[PDB]
Order: structure tokens, then sequence, then C-alpha cells
């Protein structure tokens, strides 16, 4: 049972030479070496079943992956579990093994156009076959997608995924979020429970100005300032933005600040392409109604050299409890694999 970190990974014989990738809240990331198929790969650790959320959240990214097969999205390898319900304390992911992730990258590296443009392609892409499967991501960020050394991307973590409900999107102000707040679209803070698609589109367009500067556009340092931080670049919401919020409480919060000017793309981005920055302006639409689709994002000038609607997959079958109960339907999905 070799260690890592002081963290026992249950991976043997056929996973060998351990090493540390990364630290998750419930789960752990290391790489290792495939004996079976002379490679190198990367293996998840999942602990969640001292928590139901833990748990609801295992079930449905395993669901999930297990599902999807797509160039730019993370696939399951293997799944290693104990061989019966009372001996297993831990779940692992075996993954193919990619290089870095892109929060890595922009933290030490600029981006030439070109591989912003290539990066964005390759997002939209499996973001088309995500959604294709009615399926959210939630949680699109820099460190959720991976690289190689050949500019390969595919997105990974869809621990906060679910099946699109776009009509039992509606909450009230400032409704408690999970997602990473730097990522989160304006309506998430006001009426939304983000459950359409339109949210995985303003994370793509946070992303797409990361990836132009190096810097999260929108950091905010709590629940309220991302809002206050969005208005800041997006200026005052129009009369008709306006309308599309019907709870009081987010409707007058808006009506009771201050006008505010839109700061224009390229002042933010004055080195930036200007098709780059004509998509990044409908990405970060204010109304997500408004916002641009997956779909149409992919027919955007800025992408016009990579853009094929044959090459652009998507899914052939899109998808339609105490911690015990969850952690059966986990041995269930997993019992495949043994
Ligand atoms: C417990 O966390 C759950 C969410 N979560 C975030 C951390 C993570 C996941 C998958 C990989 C992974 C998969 C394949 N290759 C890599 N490589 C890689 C990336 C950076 N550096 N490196 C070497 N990372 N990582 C690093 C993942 O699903």
């Amino acid at each position: 049972p070799e260690m890592v970190r002081g963290q026992v990974f249950d991976v043997g014989p056929r996973y060998t030479n351990l090493s540390y990738i990364g630290e998750g809240a419930y789960g752990m990331v290391c790489s290792a070496y495939d004996n079976l198929n002379k490679v190198r790969v990367a293996i998840k650790k999942i602990s969640p079943f001292e928590h139901q959320t833990y748990c609801q959240r295992t079930l449905r990214e395993i669901k999930i992956l297990l599902r999807f097969r797509h160039e730019n999205i993370i696939g399951i390898n293997d799944i290693i579990r104990a061989p019966t319900i009372e001996q297993m304390k831990d779940v692992y992911i075996v993954q193919d093994l990619m290089e870095t992730d892109l929060y890595k990258l922009l933290k030490t590296q600029h981006l030439s156009n070109d591989h912003i443009c290539y990066f964005l392609y390759q997002i939209l892409r499996g973001l088309k076959y995500i959604h294709s499967a009615n399926v959210l991501h939630r949680d699109l960020k820099p460190s959720n997608l991976l690289l190689n050394t050949t500019c390969d991307l595919k997105i990974c973590d869809f621990g906060l995924a679910r099946v699109a409900d776009p009509d039992h999107d509606h909450t009230g102000f400032l409704t408690e979020y999970v997602a990473t707040r730097w990522y989160r679209a304006p309506e998430i803070m006001l009426n939304s429970k983000g459950y359409t698609k339109s949210i995985d589109i303003w994370s793509v367009g946070c992303i797409l100005a990361e990836m132009l500067s190096n810097r999260p556009i929108f950091p905010g340092k709590h629940y309220l300032d991302q809002l206050n931080h969005i208005l800041g670049i997006l200026g005052s919401p129009s009369q008709e933005d306006l309308n599309c919020i019907i709870n009081l409480k987010a409707r007058n919060y808006l009506l009771s600040l201050p006008h505010k000017n839109k700061v224009p793309w390229n002042r933010l981005f004055p080195n930036a392409d200007s098709k780059a920055l004509d998509l990044l302006d409908k990405m970060l639409t204010f109304n997500p109604h408004k916002r641009i689709e997956v779909e149409q994002a992919l027919a955007h000038p800025y992408l016009e050299q990579y853009y094929d609607p044959s090459d652009e997959p998507i899914a052939e079958a899109p998808f339609k409890l105490p911690k015990e109960k969850l952690k059966e339907l986990i041995f269930e999905e997993t019992a495949r694999f043994q």
C-alpha cells in the first residue's frame, strides 16, 4: 500500500510508483504507473462516505463520466474499490494523465492568440457535447481544464454537474451557491439556482478573459462583492435586463446602485484580438437569455479556423437519500470494474 503525503492509496498492484498531483476537499489526486498499459496515469482517491453531499457529488460524477466519451472530456479508465460494501472506505478513479492544468499554466505563462483561440475552441467543443447531453458542468474554471505538451485540452471535475432544469431555476436574492465564486454568473446572486446552460457560458467567458490577461476578471472577495466586480465592468443593467428580475429584493438592490458605465473590453485588454473581444462580450452578457449559446459561440468569427460542425460531436444518449444508500449506489455503479 503505497502512501502519498500520509495518504494511503490501495491501488496495487496494477498501479505502482506513485507521485502527488493535487488536493481536493474530499478527494486527492496522484500520478502512478500502469503496469498493464505501460504508462503513467492519474488516480483520484475519493472519500465521500462520511458526508451525504460528498456522496451525492461522487455518484453524479461517476455516472456522467461513465456515460461520456469525448476527446475534450476526461474519461474514466478504471475504478478501484474494495470487493464488499463493508470493506469499501474509499473509491479510486483512474484517468489519463495530463501534464498540467490551465490554472497552473496562466500563473507563469503568457498565451499567444493562437493558443487562446485553440484552447477556447476545445473548451466549447467539449461543452457542446456536455450540453447536448442535457448536462451542466457548473464548475468551469482554469484548474478544471487539463493540458498536455501538445496543447490538447480536457474538461475535468464533474462533481457539481447536474441535469439541466430550466423550469426550476428561480430563487431569491443572495441564495447560497457552491461553485467557485470568481466564475459565478451575475444571476446566481440575484435569482438563479444555476440550472440552465447559460451558467456554463458565463464561466467560459471568465476563462477567456483570464487567458487574455493572466488575471481573473472578476476576483470577488466574498458573495455580494462578486456582483460588484461584475457590475463594475459591465456597468448598470438596462431596463430590459431588469425586467427579467422579478423578485423584489434583487430588483430593488440593483435599482439602489448608482449608475455605472461599462468599462470597454479594449481598455481592459488592449492587446487582444478584436474578434476575441467580440465573442467575450457575447459570453459575458448580463442577461442570461441574451447570452450566447455554445453552438453559437463555436460558429463565431473568432473560431473560424477551427469551426467544423461535422467534427463537433454530440451525445448519443442525453440524461433524462441517506449517505448509506448512496454508498450502495456507488458500489453498484463501480461493479463493472471489478
Ligand atoms: C479531488 O478533486 C476532485 C476534482 N479534481 C480537481 C483536481 C484534479 C482532478 C483531475 C485532475 C487530473 C487528472 C488527470 N491529469 C491531471 N494532471 C494534472 C493537473 C495538474 N497537474 N497535473 C499533473 N490532473 N486533477 C489535478 C479533479 O477531478
